[PDB]
């Protein structure tokens, strides 16, 4: 377990007095798979029961792999889309149909989408891959017999409002309680990690949208079973506030709630928060109270809160980000380095050939000669046999990634529209919480230039 | 020489528009920037009778930056981050402090979506600054007598945008091309070349015909055999194209009588000759071409970039002045960046081999080795922000990089990446490459993952 | 002939200097029922041909009555609909089928509309009407076989992009222009009207969309007839701006053009425009170099542009409005006036009839009695009798109108929507401009109190 | 005694839901305004260290009227029409001339869109203009000294936000209840009444519960019999509603322990009980009813109407207090306003003639008989205007009436009609009609077109 830490930008450590911690997914370890599968079903039961759909909705299957993070959903034409850092179409399906090179130029009349446009839903969650493949097979029935359903846009809605419901009923929430072995993940790493920081004078706080009575839950079965006899998980905790409410915890103004550990009743506040626990709130508040600088409290998270420009603006606070799916990216881009570097080999030569041959052919236009004839017609040929030997290594290189989405944070050669947001929202990102924990709870990060195209390689 | 962002394959671009003014004909920048700024102080202190004391404002190029934004409600100079971030910033012109900064700004990021900053790439936008700052520098010695930072802002675009309609400025160069514009026989030779490859070139210029022809016989005849025009060079001359709207909007065109100049509607498609007004959009159907077969090149990043690249289609080439020194300097300052690449390296190895035993301390539950590798951790990022700081002096002292904003890339060169395919310092420069030339962005990402191998 | 003109607020004639007037609807007279019926062939066959659409809609036949002015198009769900002041839905339809009650408020969900969401089209133009009677045909047609044709928002799309080509090919006015004696009606008391007016000072332009080449035509089609023997149309109009490009012209920045009056030619305006033709041009200049108060200069029209805020915002001219429907509304209205009367002595019955009921029931209630429990019943009988003649007299009520969509200005009993565009936008309004210009030049319009729910009526 | 805007049958209504300060309690207004009024200056000359000299400034309550706009960005405030017309302008106390105005705003019209107005209908609107109009009034003697008319207008804000909150305004008021509440027994009676017939009565407010139950008591108390409790007039009693959000949002209700005030969250639909926070779309849910059976009362159009009435659906009502004193002068107006509507008559008979004859010379191409005619139109104009303004004096002399703008009707009648069904002076005026009245609204517009006999 190499821990390691990605940097976008500096952040000093050692400048970071408080450091808040989402609780469900980056705190405390989920297992992606069966949590993605449990929010399928539960959603989809939800649909053909609340919403009447076809009885033949309770039959689908979910494949984890049929979709990959950070799509983007075209409610208004039912399709599932890949976009690049600046928007544009790097591939995309119809419901589980890939759509082709040609028919999509003819429904998106350019390469690059408005997100700004609400007709595309792009939001960051921990059950973004689960919508994506329901959606797909809804409207892939939808067109069966485009009459027993909805609308692509109204079907869209009608999940996302299920989603919502289902993590409001609670109904989730009780699954998971009563299976927490099969759910959470336990690591001692996580614990040590902590109480590492807090040797160190750190301040460590729980900000969570889940509520304290399943808090106190979940923080006991997965942390306690590390702590030394006699400690209580709380001891790692300065604040826990519950039922947050992101992101308008972060930019909005509701008001903070006193919980009773005990309990669980609560009081309204007046004046500043002290240590314990809490209900809402917001940063403006939080930060005020604890009398230090928004750029001293760093916040972990594992999704993007949607509009990362609404978010950054109006709170200061260092925001740093867990990405799950870094476990499997890098290590299939680990088991495609060969190829990835015969892929290199390749287009050297290939760019090798076409520059020598860019050359001759103005130079017999610019001649008017017909003594490099010869070459160019070679050339023609050996550039057709590289063009061919790296087409068929890429083919190759693609059976290491997600047969139908490639890569999480590629688009092509650029970076995916996911890539973009980790990087705005993020100043640092890991696959996991412990990674970040295990590094000096001083540690100066700093970001290995990105080299913009007039720079000198070195 | 070409800096490429995305492909572009030149044998399949058959129309390549270009921008006049600053993109086509060179201009002297140092020289144009001034004149530009003494006219717009002379047209304040007259048409809005500021205090006399301004005429006694110096021009110094080295003031101000390309790329900076301006903060009208506050009277500040920001230059930001790719992400709005504010990595330095001004008010007039005092550096203003780390903490001052932040009772002045709430959050380190900026909203450009509120119309209050001023965040136009111009052709004067140096100009613009030097003088705002000053002008705000001297207007807190008296809050009574110039108006709000706002105002003052809001007053100093009408002057640039009315002496570049009252012909005050044409007018000036027009009476002294040789002070101003500069010649290059490399661009007359560069188009010739292409149109001798099958591309058909044209003009689209902010600019008024009639000037437009004085400076395009000034700077392309003196390159033209006896008898050869320079108006053979171009398939399509539009004038008074009124971009960025040309681009996006829907204004008709306006046949131009090359002769008398007195212009008639357009009934029917356009052919080669001399237009004014007009949009991209006729014009490339008119053309029977796809916008992605047409190659426009400008020098700045007229308005938003988003309605500029959704609405027109065309692919678009930015030319950046500003390259020249901005490269000599990093070529100056090369030993340096290769000192940080390799304290950067170290640092990364020491880092490891903390976590490593860090990491070595909870699958055993010593404690001192770790000590005197935090030491050395400490050491080298010492070195390394001294290094960074070392480089500083390498460029422009008071704004550093037009393209990096502290360590990241700067809102600047955000735009460039996004708006344009190719840059280059100057047009001739991607006229020197073969008209069937094939761009291609560089394998940097590609190469960027052997980060994979170091586990 | 009466020659009534309506007044929304207060304007000073007397302070007016310059009339601007809007030359085809306003100043020119049309053939309104032969003009929307040109409009509607152009337009469906510009659809059959560059848009390839079923060969079956060149059969569809145009009957004026089919919509009304005023009428709010649900691109979304191929709908139509009728609009109160406030945005409340007094009817739609489906196509050409009535939409219930029941389904109305299925469909939306409510009974007020969002106008600001792009997905209503609420244009008054001179086309509305045809544009309303073909979408609902097109729609008609659609749900018979939802394959062969686009989606009821594509094909409003397509409608539009017709109506706006038809009105740029030139194709339109080339038809009229052939057969001017069938488009165009000619009217002395226009003549007479303009040097009435410019007898007392007053400057008179024109401020056309339409391009020179046929202004001049036209104008002198129209006008000349009625001068005396010498005199030129032309020295009617101190200017006349053609392709003036609105409302644009009113709040955009476009230049001028200074046009040779002989051959037509043009060149850039340097300088104070004199008097003259000219094409292009914005508001703010016209009135800067004439050396006059916005609010001294009326400009007179036959449509509302667009968005009327954006308008009087940035424009400040005062606007008067012309609409033609005025003629059949009022002369509807006079036929209803027995019926309309019959209504009023009915409804004061039966308002008289439910009070004495309203009171006598909470008597019995608040009394705890049963003696007025004998008239209560013959009130309910009584009241029931009633409102079965009150629901025939409304039912006789509405042949007096257009059986689909009832009035222009009326949305039930309160304003249509488009009642609310037309006093926001016009000052005052009149059938027609000679209405208008029959009055004193000098003449201060005010208008009738409009009375408050708590003002005591007299 | 009730107005009618549109119909609203009270025999479907199941639910009414009233505000708490100002529709269901009356405060004395003159004391109130003046209150908040003290409250707020004197926190600005300490948490913003304002000119001491504002301590001076008196109140005077007819010195502002309700309805106002302020505009920050120039510091006035104006009087707009139902279209967002300017009608009647200041700066500070000082009224601003008709080409003064001209100067200042390009258009008559102003864009409420735009931020930099505060057109917001509070209970304290008439301090905050009668204070901001002295603190401009007393900023222009030395604009160095107080912020920009902008600033000071948000520092004013904040006052009285805080003030709202510290408790400072509530505690002041909860010590001295006789001297700002009203009692009226007509308001109890009136809630039984409804209750007798089926209704369910709710509190919404945006006050805090512990403040909400000695109000009540105090207010609604002296009405019950021994041993019944106010309480016991209402199903549902939200406090902290936290409105408007509460109409269009979604935030949680709390559960309130009517003993010790601790809150738990809820699981499940509401029941009849004290609770905090909460969203309109829950209740309604869990009240098993449409929008259209609740019936909600407030005093004050708090933010975006439209915002309010399409994701709302419920029915609004408002209490409107000035309409006391507007009635009253209208009614002693009343004389006038006849001979205006006989005057318009008789101009409305010689126009007629005067068209008839200017038509009459076109059917037969009698000059003078005009002249004279033209003559009397000129006399009853000038009749007509100078009894509109003998109108004015019955009026606020500074401000003129709260519905009307000018002769049209004002912003704020507008978003009376478009917000309110009906509306009153106080809540008793609709309490005092019978729960199954039917209230339809006037056929004023079907006797306005008895307009069309006249032909
Ligand atoms: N500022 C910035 N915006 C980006 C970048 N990459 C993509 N974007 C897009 O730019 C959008 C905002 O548009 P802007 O205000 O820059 O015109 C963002 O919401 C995002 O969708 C980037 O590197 N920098
Ligand atoms: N100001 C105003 N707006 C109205 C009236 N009747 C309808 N509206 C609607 O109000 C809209 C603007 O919303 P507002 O800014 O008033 O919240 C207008 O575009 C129009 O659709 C009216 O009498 N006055
Ligand atoms: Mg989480
Ligand atoms: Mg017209």
């Amino acid at each position: 377990d190499t821990h390691k830490v990605f940097v976008n930008r500096i952040i000093n450590m050692r400048k970071i007095k408080l450091i808040g911690l989402d609780m469900d997914h980056t705190l405390i370890r989920y297992n992606s798979k069966n949590f993605e599968s449990l929010v399928y079903d539960l959603v989809k039961e939800r649909l053909a029961e609340s919403f009447h759909y076809p009885e033949e909705i309770k039959k689908f299957k979910f494949n984890f792999d049929d979709a990959i993070r950070g799509l983007v959903i075209d409610s208004k034409n039912g399709n599932i889309l890949k976009l690049s850092r600046y928007g544009a179409i790097r591939l995309s399906y119809h419901g589980t149909k890939q759509i082709s090179f040609s028919d999509q130029k003819k429904i998106y009349r350019s390469i690059y989408v408005d997100l700004g446009d609400p007709n595309y839903m792009a939001i960051d969650t921990s059950f973004s891959i689960a919508f994506c493949i329901l959606y797909g097979q809804l409207v892939d029935l939808k067109d069966t017999n485009p009459d027993k359903m909805p609308s692509y846009q109204a079907i869209a809605q009608d999940v996302q409002y299920c989603v919502d419901k289902v993590h409001s009923d609670g109904t989730l929430k009780n699954i998971i309680i009563k299976n927490l072995k099969k759910y959470v993940i336990r690591e001692k790493e996580v614990v040590e990690g902590l109480k590492h920081f807090i040797r160190y004078g750190k301040k460590i706080f729980i900000l969570t949208n889940s509520e304290y009575s399943y808090s106190k839950l979940l923080l006991d079965y997965a942390l306690s079973p590390f702590l030394d006899k006699g400690e209580h998980w709380q001891g790692l905790f300065e604040f826990v506030i519950t039922l947050a409410n992101k992101p308008r915890f972060f930019y909005d103004n509701l008001r903070f709630l006193s919980v009773n550990p005990e309990n669980g009743t609560m009081t309204n506040v007046h004046g500043p928060i002290v240590p314990g626990v809490y209900q809402g709130g917001n940063a403006k508040k939080f930060t005020e109270d604890l009398g230090v600088g928004g750029d001293e409290i760093l916040y972990i998270g594992d999704h993007i809160y949607g509009d990362i420009l609404r978010l950054k603006k109006d709170c200061n606070w260092r925001t740093a980000l867990v990405v799950e799916e870094l476990g499997e990216e890098i290590a299939s881009q680990i088991r495609a380095l060969p190829i990835e570097k015969k892929i290199g080999e390749a287009m050297a030569i290939k760019k090798e050939l076409e520059q020598k041959y860019v050359d001759l052919c103005t130079r017999s236009i610019d001649e008017s000669s017909q003594q490099y004839d010869q070459e160019i017609h070679d050339l023609q040929l050996q550039i057709s046999t590289v063009d061919l030997q790296i087409s068929r290594l890429l083919q190759e290189q693609n059976s290491f990634y997600n047969p139908k989405w490639e890569r999480v944070f590629r688009a092509g050669a650029e970076e995916s529209y996911f890539a973009y947001q980790v990087d705005r929202f993020a100043c640092i990102y890991m696959e996991k919480l412990s990674d970040l924990l295990e590094h000096s709870p001083m540690t100066y990060f700093r970001a290995n230039r990105r080299l913009l195209a007039h720079d000198i390689d070195i």
